[PDB]
């Protein structure tokens, strides 16, 4: 089985005991470290910030400390959308200009494969034909690694993407069965699917479906997503199951109703780290049961929720994380990846369950192990 774990960029700007930098990651933990996020410009692969460089050194030298630990790059993200994507692959010249700029990239920095995470091809503004293109795009980048690992004679770069989680998103995005040929791995998005516009408490990341869930709110659940890539065509050893490392909050329309699917006003207000509004870090939600929460298990789902007062929050704790690995081996896939990495307990303050205790508990269960370490 393979751990992937993702660090962001704009985890050491946050408060200093709450910041993260990608130095500081523990070298055994993870099979596969991911960098959010690379840019573009002029179609091209680009660093966001001069002190990125100074992040890939930072992340790319753990490899001394596991010679056995893979880095990858992420380009893209929900915040960069389509539209750099949708240019890039309207064209030959620009994929080939694309794809050159990658393998100079990943070689210049150390690192070991490129993670595109185009949100989305077909959805959010791209046009239905990039469900094509995009499959064009992730086999000829494919060919380009396989030619330059030739030529070179080193081991090939690594070629992922994220795949979405919303069933609807997958059917306008997605070849299913061309891009599990060409691709290493598929990082399945199977996290905020908490539904914030539908007006009811919903789960980040339930493993089931609740019994309350009706329609397309009934394949909001790592089962159903999962067995959907797996029924239109990918290679179950291919899949990554994406195991989030916060949660989400709302503020409840009345404080005796806090189960899933009671009825919300809106976002639950920022944590003092992430400050995101509706989102909060598990290492704040730890902070949210030490200073009095009610935490109830949520079986039916198999995750855990929490409330207090009209606070409510829907997130993943050790239990929900060894459930789901344990379902993951189960079903044959290829592993997790940790998502992001700099928001589980990275310094073991907030919920004194040791250093990363998400993450800690998928290299135990999936029997995560490196001659190096």
């Amino acid at each position: 089985y393979q751990l992937m774990c993702y660090y962001t960029s704009w985890a050491k700007d946050r408060p200093i005991e709450g910041s993260f930098k990608p130095g500081n990651i523990d070298p055994c933990l993870c099979t596969h470290l991911i960098y959010a996020f690379a840019g573009m410009q002029n179609n091209e692969i680009t660093y966001t910030h001069e002190q990125d460089l100074r992040d890939y050194e930072a992340l790319n030298g753990l490899k001394d400390k596991n010679t056995e630990l893979k880095t990858l790059l992420a380009i893209g993200g929900w915040k960069f959308g389509p539209a750099p994507f949708s240019a890039m692959v309207s064209t030959p010249q620009n994929r080939q200009i694309f794809i050159q700029s990658v393998i100079r990239f990943l070689r210049q920095y150390n690192f070991d494969g490129l993670n595109l995470d185009w949100q989305y091809p077909g959805s959010r503004g791209s046009p239905p034909k990039d469900k094509h293109l995009f499959s064009v795009l992730v086999k000829e980048m494919r060919k380009a690694f396989e030619e330059e690992s030739v030529e070179k004679d080193i081991p090939r770069l690594l070629l992922t993407s994220t795949g979405a989680g919303i069933i609807d998103v997958i059917k306008s995005g997605y070849k299913i069965p061309e891009l599990s040929q060409s691709l290493d791995y598929i990082q399945v998005m199977t996290y905020d699917l908490h539904d914030p516009k539908d007006g009811y408490t919903g789960e980040n990341s339930p493993l089931y479906k609740s019994p309350y869930d009706i329609g397309k709110s009934a394949d909001l659940n790592v089962d159903s997503i999962i067995s959907y890539w797996k029924d239109h065509g990918a290679a179950s050893e291919k899949l990554i199951v994406g195991f989030p490392a916060y949660g989400h909050t709302f503020i409840l329309s009345d404080p005796s109703k806090t189960g899933i699917g009671a009825p919300t006003i809106s976002t639950g207000p920022p944590g003092k780290y992430t400050d995101e509004s509706g989102l909060l870090a598990y290492y704040e939600v730890c902070t949210f049961l030490n200073e009095g929460a009610t935490e109830v298990w949520d079986a039916p789902q198999e995750v855990p929720y929490a409330y207090q007062g009209n606070e409510w929050v829907g997130y993943d704790n050790v239990r929900s994380f060894k459930l789901k690995a344990q379902w993951l081996k189960d079903n044959n896939l290829g592993g997790a990846v940790v998502w992001p990495l700099d928001m589980d307990d990275f310094s073991g303050s907030f919920c004194h369950q040791r250093h990363f205790p998400l993450t800690s508990t998928l290299k135990g269960d999936l029997n995560i192990h490196s001659a190096s370490c």
